[PDB]
This record gives structure tokens, sequence and C-alpha cells, in this order.
């Protein structure tokens, strides 16, 4: 049972902008995705202060980076708060309408595209490097469920059978053919280097056969 819901128009905008604009500074994709997971950990710690039962669904908080070259696809991996059904229809838990709204009139004023995470909406940063972005996600109060989209004005949500999580995220970057770089060991640690010293979780670095 799949579901087909249409992206607002707002957010239907921001992603064609992001998917047309020539930016070569395609990299910041990678901080976007770990900050937005080192948010949702912080969220999961913050409720376990006063509910430890809020981690028996996991009591590790970290970022695991995998990339396969045979899939051509780079796994951001969280054990965060994850979301909920509802969550991942609301524009994966973000105020996207309002937060494009206040990039887009940033970027005619003089920004650019490596801003767009102070504005709450970095998660659509993925289509820079990605064709189809996949998001798995279990939060403690919901099951666990597969949100996924190739742009198009379009995703779908639908419940997943995949290998269950126990509690957080995992977003698959799809990656363009012209993007593979992504998956390299070398330029995935100097990326995290780069722009991700300062998070306050283990990043481990998956290395492949
Ligand atoms: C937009 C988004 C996607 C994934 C996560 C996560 N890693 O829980 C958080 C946000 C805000």
């Amino acid at each position: 049972e799949v579901e087909t819901f249409a992206f607002q128009a707002e957010i239907a905008q921001l992603m064609s902008l992001i998917i047309n604009t020539f930016y070569s500074n395609k990299e910041i994709f990678l901080r976007e995705l770990i900050s937005n997971s080192s948010d949702a950990l912080d969220k999961i710690r913050y409720e376990s202060l006063t509910d430890p039962s809020k981690l028996d669904s996991g009591k590790e908080l970290h970022i695991n980076l995998i990339p396969n070259k045979q899939d051509r696809t780079l796994t951001i991996v969280d054990t965060g708060i994850g979301m909920t059904k509802a969550d991942l229809i609301n524009n994966l838990g973000t105020i996207a309408k309002s937060g494009t709204k206040a990039f887009m009139e940033a970027l005619q004023a003089g920004a650019d595209i490596s801003m767009i995470g102070q504005f709450g909406v970095g998660f659509y940063s993925a289509y820079l490097v990605a064709e189809k972005v996949t998001v798995i996600t279990k939060h403690n109060d919901d099951e666990q469920y597969a949100w996924e989209s190739s742009a198009g004005g379009s995703f779908t949500v639908r419940t997943d059978t995949g290998e269950p999580m126990g509690r957080g995220t995992k977003v698959i970057l799809h990656l363009k053919e012209d993007q593979t770089e992504y998956l390299e060991e070398r330029r995935i640690k100097e990326i995290v280097k780069k722009h991700s010293q300062f998070i306050g979780y283990p990043i481990t670095l998956f290395v492949e056969k």
C-alpha cells in the first residue's frame, strides 16, 4: 500500500531550483544532512533526561555514513528521535513552506545555496547530488515508514517492510551518475572534517570491500 502525495507548490519550486541552478559547491549537502541528524539526536537525548525508557529502542546515539558503490548510494544513518508518518508527510518535520519563502528572498538578495540550512530546509540540498532520495524512519510513537521522492512534484509514503531500525532515520541518496565522488572514502572524510568537525556525536564512515 503506497500513498502518493503532491509537494506543496513552494516546496516543488525549492526542489526545482536546487536541481536546475548552476552551483558547483554541491558538497554542502552532507553537512546539512549531518546537522539534521545531530538535531534529531539532541531531541531524543533531551527526552531521555526525564524518561529513560525513551531509549529502550536503542541507547546508542550516533551517525553512520555508508557508501555503496554497487548500488550507487550514500546512506546517512542516525539513531535520533525519528519521524512519525505525520511528520514525514508534513515536509519531514520542518516548516518548509515558510523556510522556503525566507530562503528564496535571501537568494534574490545575494545569498547562495550553501546557506540553505539557516532556513530550516537543508534536507532538500540532497537533490544537489541525488536523483532519488529514500528516507526510512522509526519514531517511538509510530511504525517504521519509508518516504521517497525523485522530485517531479510528488513523494510517496509506505510502511517499511525492510530491516527494522529500532529508532532513528536513514537517508538513502541514490546519487546522480556524475556525483559518484561522494562514495569515495577520502572525499567523504574531507567533507566531514571541513564542515562537521564540531558535531557532538560519533560519525563513523563505513568502508567497502
Ligand atoms: C528534514 C529532516 C530529515 C531527516 C531528519 C532526521 N535525521 O531525523 C530530520 C529532518 C528535519
